[PDB]
């Protein structure tokens, strides 16, 4: 049948190249945050090492799930993610993480900055993504929420009051 | 009480008949997708049968949770879902699923089309739902995301590259 | 060596009549599932929560049941039809009403529909048993499970 | 780096005092709903006591997770929650819950009203929150959905049909 | 079209008084077995105490699950179980368990005999139950299997070469 | 250097009076378990499901209770008797009636049964405490759990 | 037969004084929970994460505690009052400050407030024990749990 | 009063014919398990992973099956033989070939193996049922599970 | 309203030196028991090896949980535990566990005696502990119950008829 | 930059025929052990039946996990396992398990001897395997540890004083 | 007493060469993880789902591996570098292509890249072993795990 | 045909030198466990909670370690001694001090204790490896886990 469509080939929602590009921006920063998070996780030393060591893993977990979500959202919308090391290094907006052992206080500031850069990328892209596909913008909202929570849980260590 | 409201009867948000109708459209297609998913799950044969057999169940799981979510969202907003077989058959927009055993390749195309029809119903209704109640549109966004992911995981089997 | 010679050993195949009997069971289990969910959402009134929850348990059982029967058909070279049009046209269950319904009414309605489903299974049981006792064993589980659901639901309306 | 930002101090999104105030409104009503939920949970008596006793705990669970989510969302955005008893009592919009044992029927009406007041606070604040930060409005949508579901699961007990 | 039945009061399967009485016989022996299993579990002493102590609890779990199953099957089929202590003591076919402590060797023989007696009751009513209701006989088959396995696990302690 | 030089250090032995006191608790816990299941099966009427479920929770608690008490007796070298004949002959709980009973009747009956069981524990509490505080602590656990079950069950019939 | 005659056996009822004592414990446990959550969100500075997490554990315990006490009141026919107005007006705990607070300050503040809560429980303990040792046993668990939380929190600020 | 007065109540003993019938089932289940693992390791080609995984599920089912049958024999005082020499000498299943095999070949080979195993169970079913319905019920479970595995495996090669 | 106290430094319950010394006595015997339980667990041989091997690990788990509980209760009450090996060896009241392999029968008697001794220490300090702090005495009650149950589970292997 | 290799077909480690034959020897004894362990598990009777019955299943689980590990290691290294019944019977070094029921004491000695033989095969090929592939030898080390632990847990039943 | 005198006992320290060797292993494990995820998202064609899933399992293993090696470096006073620039500049793995790729191609590509990763581990193995066998034991686990992944992936493309 | 014809195949026996070497490892693992709990209870000051928690993880690892070593000794028919007197008399670990200790002091003390324990394992490693590689593999596991704990603990005091 009464209301049954009779088409044999019904196509899905396809992302525009601009939309694909916007998600690619989010993906590389998520991946760069994950790699920097692990680097910090390994090389942090000094007062309250353990809390930071542990919290940094939780951040990485969240960042990894985020990258997988974004990349697979691209696939669903017929876009093609690039999460390769050369691409991430050449295109990330995140300030470089320093080499060697870094103190807990330094790591807190460094990582907070890098989380904030990552969230800023999502925020800058948010409205263009929403205008085309609110469902994908809803995924961005989850990323913003979780990442900004991580920033709070990490930065609070250095707060002097 | 200081700031306490003094009303004994405070009423909740009620859905308009248009809104109720829009959710009913989503519900029957979700249910029809679930029934067609099981039909495909049982009758698929041929190369890569198992992967498809398994993925089709995952689709059904998602579609069933979606229908329950939508129907109960209607109840919360004082609307009345109808998920009975006669209603679903008479009102679904999904193209009919064929009888008998179907090859893996045929099932992939058939189900992808039917997922896409279901998502299209949600997409067509999305803006009217959002305008009245953003919370319900947020539920739709979850459905769009999950269903379009299922389409990608299923259709990729037939992609020639 | 007692090893067999054949390179192609075939499995048990069901008769058309056998397939037809399981199809009868299948459509009534599916119908019961859909009616179960309908009642689950639309029940209101005294002791709403208990019935709301129990009906979800009835649906779970019915859905497991339909999958089991349809896949039994597949194992025996029969082809199940669980599509909405077929279910609607061939189910023996009394139609479940639309709209909100009282707990008391939902109890009576659902009990009747569970019983109709059990009746289908019971009336194909012997013919199924005669051909394949292992399938009849599957039917026995459904009879037990559904009749238990009937008891758990109908007891709400029992007086003294 | 090639695209790497060179800033050492990148700041996060900060909530305006208006935004902070709006979340504080949601927080105190969530907390007051939790406290009233427990009061009802303990003191409800009469026909269908158990179902209500159990459902009221589920409501409290949801309300508690909601308050923690909102308060921590404030922290992330550099706002400062106040969930202390004096503040909650002096600023909640929820009508007072009565003392002593109350019948199941009375508790159903009382709690439904109080859930509805809580949701109304979220709904009244929703658009201002969305305009500043869609991610936080997405959190509100989850609260609206869950709370309105609780209202349906509780109020249906008293529905005469 | 429509194969739909038109009756509004379709009745369930009702057991005959004889059938009910046969399941009642099974029920009381299963309960008696549970009580005796617990008695032995507490009061066994001697070589290999722990194994028998533990195995006896597994017997009791099986027997308890069994009695609940049979009792509820009675209820489903409109029969009325009597599992009260006075009835169990007055009607069980199981020989009494002796008082005070018993050796491991004696407990093995005693409990094995009581399992045998319990299975014997189930086997005695099996054909009559099967004739009326194959589904209930199937439940009996499970009890027979499970109980005879317990008998083997317990009795094998005393079997020599 | 602080090590004791006995080879056979004996443990705490319960007196036979203590054993009999725990024996009183044990039979009433077992009787409650048996009556709880009878109610669980045979309850019918308004709010069946809630009572059906709550009665199983009570039985779970009472079954754990009787195991704890019997094993506490064994730990202190007393010997429990939880056999059917003994339970029926020595329990202080009023007999549970035969046949199906309404939810309202089952609420009143079971509450009385729980209260009789708690009373037995309260009656022996101080004599048990005087000999062995640790055992009285176990009794305190039972008192708390049983009285909670009494409250959760009786509330169905309370009118305000 | 040792079976009792009564059809209506009543349970233990608490005195008004007893109910009042548990109410005192209830409001301080609730206050501690709310203050615990406040501190949990608003703590900042050195070793933030450890205290953030520990304070959530303190809240969990306090919430379990309040539910346990309030439901104990219900079991014994007493009526709990856990509403925000009542809690604010009748709690003995020093007010917890608004706004962000250093880890060191939060440690001192929360320790003091845990101790005030333990003090309430300790000062009603004997009067509760004299009437109902099973309730006093519940109080013992709270004393142990909260005093353990006090140790785990305060140790952050301990010097040498 | 209804209590039996024997001290040595004997249980149900299986006849030696029954034992041998279950012995036939046992060796084919064990052979299937061994051949299932060989296929699991040595399968290669298009859709390797699915078959690799499904073959392990089949082996799981067959391993549980042989334990169930051997222990059922023991329960009825029969004595199982699942030793390698016995299995190889008395199994009715066609030998599995050596070396790596394509997924298509493995599908055909394993399906034939499953079908031969089910045939053994179907051959002895009625003689087993005549002596002990409960054991035949176990056979029904095996028939259902094995034929399902046959369907899940063979479907990879079906062309429509 | 206000019943609020106004002190900013409310002190916790401090144990007397005598009380601390009494819990220290319990602690060392619990640790000694754990060490001896492990020794027996490794070194027992003979009839019914496995049961005792397994039961001894359950004893050790209980004793370890016990020592941690007592030690931490000391800390909570401002006392300082000493669970170091030298102290445990120099101050435990438990008779030494013999070296090398011991028969199952001997291990049963040996360990039972050592549990009895451990419980005896707890019973000796019980009243003095109860007089100062009923809450700590309650923890002792749990140790008494648990340890005496272990004693029964172990010793019953050697009890005859 | 760049240390990247430029080959498009990089080969994996291939085992020599001798290496493959050595793992095949381990495989058949592990399978034979599993089959014999199950035989004993079913057919053991007498004092301490239950413990041995249970311990034998733990042996079988270990041996089964072992054979799968060795077989798959063969596959990874391009060798081809033969775990067929005829091959296992014709090539195993394990002495045959006797038929029918055996006493607990006999099963202990019999199974201990068969574990010893299985470990002996693994120890005989260990150095030759280590010389070619240390990673496979490491897998052998795990089998040696696990099997010799099982031997101790089983054999200790028969060890006296 | 056999107790040592020192108040400061130092742990095993790795040589610069040792640290360098583990760094080589680290960057290739990280590269493999990133390439694994790339393939996981971008694979299309026949048997997509199996490879999609297996590649996620390869990534899980590689990520556990890199964490293990980097933390082993930290334990031995070496300093890991897992940053994207360093990984890209110093990895020995052939570059994985951008864009969609067929299952067959992804199988070949990933197998080659797994093998390149295993080769790095194998070529530092002896030098690592000579200095610290416990670290070489960790390398053995990676060799086993990755070579198992290579088998599970490459078997899709194997003919006859 | 390949079957061995001995009836008493003996297993691998450890030499007494090997046994004593594992005995050295065992006492230091037990001492570490005991000292770990002392630190766990008595640590106070800045970052108490982290150290309190990490010290329990170390004890968990060391307790599992000593069980593994003692049971490995038993497997090879050696006989362990983990009694208090033996441990105190033969351990090589420096005595842990009495009384409360600051987190900083506890970090230094425990790290030294871990390092002394690892040193014992490293000292006996090659003699153990020469007789039985499988046991040396167990030692490798201990070395890895203990040194990781050393790194996770010491890092609290590291200044850069
Ligand atoms: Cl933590
Ligand atoms: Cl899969
Ligand atoms: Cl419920
Ligand atoms: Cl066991
Ligand atoms: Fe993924
Ligand atoms: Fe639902
Ligand atoms: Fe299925
Ligand atoms: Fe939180
Ligand atoms: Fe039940
Ligand atoms: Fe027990
Ligand atoms: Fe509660
Ligand atoms: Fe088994
Ligand atoms: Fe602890
Ligand atoms: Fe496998
Ligand atoms: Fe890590
Ligand atoms: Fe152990
Ligand atoms: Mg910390
Ligand atoms: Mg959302
Ligand atoms: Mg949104
Ligand atoms: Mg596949
Ligand atoms: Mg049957
Ligand atoms: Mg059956
Ligand atoms: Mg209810
Ligand atoms: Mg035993
Ligand atoms: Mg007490
Ligand atoms: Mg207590
Ligand atoms: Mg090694
Ligand atoms: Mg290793």
């Amino acid at each position: 049948m009464s209301a049954r469509r009779t088409e044999s080939d019904i196509q899905g929602f396809h992302a525009t190249p601009e939309f694909g590009g916007n998600l690619q921006k989010v993906l590389v920063d998520l991946i760069e945050l994950s790699l920097q998070g692990k680097q910090a996780h390994w090389n942090v030393v000094g007062s309250n090492f353990r809390d930071l060591h542990l919290q940094l893993d939780e951040l990485v977990d969240f960042a990894r799930e985020g990258s997988d979500t974004i990349a697979e959202r691209m696939r669903a919308l017929d876009a093609v993610p690039d999460g390769r090391s050369d691409t991430v290094a050449a295109t990330t907006t995140l300030p470089e993480f320093p080499a060697f052992e870094r103190s807990t206080a330094d790591v807190v500031d460094l990582i907070t900055t890098r989380i904030n850069a990552t969230v800023d990328t999502i925020r800058r892209v948010h409205d263009a993504v929403d205008a085309e596909d609110p469902s994908t913008a809803d995924l961005l909202d989850g990323l913003i929420d979780g990442l900004e929570k991580q920033a709070w849980l990490i930065r609070s260590e250095n707060r002097k009051v």
